DNA sequence: GCCTTGCCGGGTAAGTTCCGGCGCG
DNA sequence: CGCGCCGGAACTTAC
DNA sequence: CCGGCAAGGC
């Protein structure tokens, strides 16, 4: 299924960027498995992201709930689910095999999470150079030129800079792509 | 003249893991 | 008994 | 992430 594969890739962009995948161990041989996306904007969390996760949850027949925990500085969308955790973690492991549908959705998600949102410049930040290098190759194959270098010497954070020469192709083909959209 | 992009400090919007519960065969 | 979902938030830093 | 600064390219 390609609409599920794409929405997955997109969610996985948000997760890797602004959340995580947590395998927790508690006292008494108790455990927990968490798919997390955090975000400041209540409306983006509840009106765009959650309906997407909800759709994926239903289609996978995961029957965990979508928790939304309001925190200090940010909303946390959380799904407590061994099945969903491994679904994304295994999907992460085979990121290199992503097809063009998945690549674009992943880059879009990653950008919504980690990207320069003013679009004055086109920039993705991350400590994970290998992840950025994969994104770079995909972008090069989509005819979007880009460079990677160490932006934040204090915290070890790399930036992937998308060349403004390929501005239109990047925004039009990646950011504002109508592909795999909340069907309805 | 103009656009592009490496650089680098500010600080908030993220990320991570702990808690106490309850569920269920 | 042996794990897996809830609901929260303290805590730290990578964007 | 944001955003101002300055080096460099055409
Ligand atoms: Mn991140
Ligand atoms: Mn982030
Ligand atoms: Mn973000």
């Amino acid at each position: 299924n390609e609409n599920v594969s794409g929405i997955s890739a997109y969610l996985l962009g948000l997760i890797i960027g602004d959340g995580g995948l947590y395998k927790l161990k508690y006292k008494g041989n108790r455990s927990e498995y968490r798919v997390v996306i955090t975000q400041k904007s209540e409306n983006l969390i509840k009106q765009h992201i959650a309906p997407l996760m909800q759709f994926l949850i239903d289609e996978l027949n995961v029957k965990s709930k979508i928790q939304i925990v309001k925190g200090d500085t940010r909303y946390e969308l959380r799904v407590s689910s061994k099945k969903l955790y491994y679904y994304f973690a295994n999907m992460l492991e085979r990121i290199r095999l992503f097809n063009m549908r998945e690549q674009i959705a992943f880059i879009k998600g990653l950008y919504v999470a980690e990207g320069d949102k003013t679009l004055k410049r086109l920039r993705i930040w991350n400590k994970n150079k290998a992840l950025l290098e994969i994104v770079s190759r995909w972008l090069n194959n989509l005819g979007v030129r880009n460079t990677i270098h160490l932006d934040d010497h204090r915290h070890g954070v790399y930036v992937l800079n998308i060349s403004l020469r390929d501005r239109i192709k990047f925004v039009h083909t990646i950011l504002s792509s109508h592909l795999n959209p909340l069907p309805p």
